[PDB]
């Protein structure tokens, strides 16, 4: 297939580019380096099956770009990803995550694209549901601008599906970790902990440290993107996670053991916008896509911590 | 109360301003005249309780405006309102209806505003629903960018409620009609029919004329806004309509009968983005708010026709 990946210079995006190329596809990458890194794509410099376009999804001529490259599937990973930043500047977050998605959809419906695979946020969109693990049937109840924008993006794509028959599916990951996650980023606890503990710098945990997330390895998430890119799951969201809960304190201990030093984090006040509990029911992904996560947290952290020691 | 009305120079907005003033409130009206008209507010030139601010919700310093006027309730009616326009330019529609709403909420949460009363689209947000009349419990399923942006606005305000305790309710009207509706465009069928038939100018229906809408009179809609402005229905949507379906053809006949003379509309191709049926269950608004529509279509059509005559 001809594929285009927005957010291609990022953590998940660059990993997806690699997989798509390995699968024999031609891949156009698109990014504006808001949070992405040149080093994530530097290995592809001489791969003729890959072309890179520097573009801001908010302002670029996406019509022209998509007309030029004629992708069959657009994998949409470009976003403002920081929940705290979304609270600090909700307009900016909405511009990238809602307006950017709308512009992409409008471009795609005119340029013969078959399908857009959106990236939602399984970890945040449900707020505090009564069910854990949380199924896709649970109503959305976003508690941060970031989460709201992700839901809004799903809804807009569903709208374009009705209007033009432009197919869409929403990959809604839990908390994704692994090689290439920015260690210096404001988000990405697994990367943050590793970077700090390996440097021997202070680590922090928020609240009492009982807040919980569902940790899924990047390779598993990438596989879900591939599976959903076919003619399937139209207008549907798929939770992509493990369905297992790990508290902030538990995670710190799991990374501290992997480093092999002290397990003594500081305790800081709760962060406005952050949920207390997150865990995804992944049954739908199994039934419909035949997708299951292969990597358990212990194995995953092991692959991750050893990536960071080489850097 | 100190009220602020976005979209105050518009059809529903100007009507709401009048009601709030009649109820003894102070009102700040805000508009950029995208589709509104100064003539809708010109009768207030010497009204000592309304002040007008010309501002674009997408680009203006809303923080500064709210800081100066310190409204307790913001009635948010400023929006791109045309469904076909939203299809032609979804980015622009999303900028006004989503980004504009987000900017307003971000300003409001910093400036001591108690509550934002949002205007959603009861008529369109459910798309093709499971049942008619449609209750608020039906899932949203927008099939035009306009409808999608209205849903997104609701969700964003709900988020600000969680974050900051900035209260919100979503007034979700069906098809609103009455005096001051602009008759010169492609939206606002009652006004379009009324002015054209009075002038002896051509009229049209789309497709086979069987599309239905739920036609609710502007004065009734305004009443719902006032009721929901209190500490009631936080985070909730209220369908505001009649729960009765009228076809395009039937409506044309009603307006033609009121005007007198021919009932012979042209037939044009169907419009992409337009739903085939719309009808709202209004039970929630009755129980919670004590709201009921008073004006039946026949009466409403007469009042509308008379506005356009004079
Ligand atoms: N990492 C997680 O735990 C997680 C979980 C669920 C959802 N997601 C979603 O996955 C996607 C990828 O996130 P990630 O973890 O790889 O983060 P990342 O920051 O590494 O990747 C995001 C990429 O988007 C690019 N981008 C941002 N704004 C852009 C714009 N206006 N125009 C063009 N490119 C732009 C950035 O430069 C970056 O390369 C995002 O949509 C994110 O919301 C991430
Ligand atoms: N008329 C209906 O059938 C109906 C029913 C459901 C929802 N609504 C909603 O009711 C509200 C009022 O619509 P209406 O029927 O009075 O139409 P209208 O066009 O008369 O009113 C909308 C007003 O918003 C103003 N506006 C638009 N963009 C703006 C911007 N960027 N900054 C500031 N002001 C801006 C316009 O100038 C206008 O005065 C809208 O939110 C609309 O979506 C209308
Ligand atoms: O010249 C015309 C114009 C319209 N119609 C018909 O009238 C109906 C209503 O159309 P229109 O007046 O354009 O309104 P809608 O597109 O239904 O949307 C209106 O009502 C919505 C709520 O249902 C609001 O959200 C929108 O802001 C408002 O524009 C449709 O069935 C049209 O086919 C005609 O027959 N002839
Ligand atoms: O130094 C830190 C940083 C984080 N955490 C905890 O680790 C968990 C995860 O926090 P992250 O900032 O890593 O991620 P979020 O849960 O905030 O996830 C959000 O940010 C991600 C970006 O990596 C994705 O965009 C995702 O969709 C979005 O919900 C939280 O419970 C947080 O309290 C710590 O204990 N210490």
């Amino acid at each position: 297939m001809r594929a285009l990946v927005t957010g291609a210079a990022g953590f998940i995006g660059s990993t997806l580019v690699d997989r798509l190329l390995a699968d024999g596809h031609s891949v156009v990458g698109l990014d504006n380096f808001a949070t992405g890194r040149a080093t994530n794509l530097e290995h592809l410099a001489d791969n003729s099956a890959h072309v890179f376009v520097e573009a801001d999804i908010v302002t670029a001529d996406l019509h022209a770009i998509l007309e030029q490259h004629r992708p069959e599937v657009v994998f949409h990973l470009a976003a403002q990803i920081d929940v705290r930043r979304s609270v600090a500047d909700p307009q900016f977050d909405a511009a990238v995550n809602v307006i950017g998605t709308v512009r992409l959809a409008e471009a795609a419906r005119q340029t013969g694209v078959r399908k857009i695979v959106h990236t939602s946020s399984g970890g945040s969109i449900y707020g505090t549901p009564p069910e854990y693990p949380t199924p896709e049937t649970a109503p959305t109840d976003p508690a941060s601008p970031y989460a709201a924008g992700k839901v809004a993006g799903e809804i807009y794509l569903n709208t374009f599906r009705h209007l033009y028959g432009l197919d869409c599916s929403h990959i809604a990951p839990a908390n994704v970790y692994g090689p290439r996650q920015d260690p210096h980023g404001e988000a990405g606890v697994v990367a943050i902990f590793a970077q700090a503990l390996l440097s021997g710098k202070p680590t922090r945990v928020f609240g009492d440290g009982t807040n919980t997330r569902d940790y899924v390895f990047v390779d598993d998430v990438v596989d879900a993107f591939v599976r959903v890119s076919a003619d399937v799951g139209g207008g549907l969201r798929f939770n992509i996670g493990t369905g297992k809960e790990t508290s902030d304190r538990q995670l710190h201990s799991a990374v501290a053991a992997a480093v092999g030093g002290p397990d003594d984090p500081e305790f800081h006040p709760p962060r406005l916008g952050d949920l207390k509990r997150s865990c995804l029911d992944i049954g739908l992904a199994e039934r419909v896509l035949g997708w299951r996560p292969q990597i358990e947290l212990a194995d995953g952290v092991r692959r991750t911590v050893e990536y960071f020691r080489h850097k």
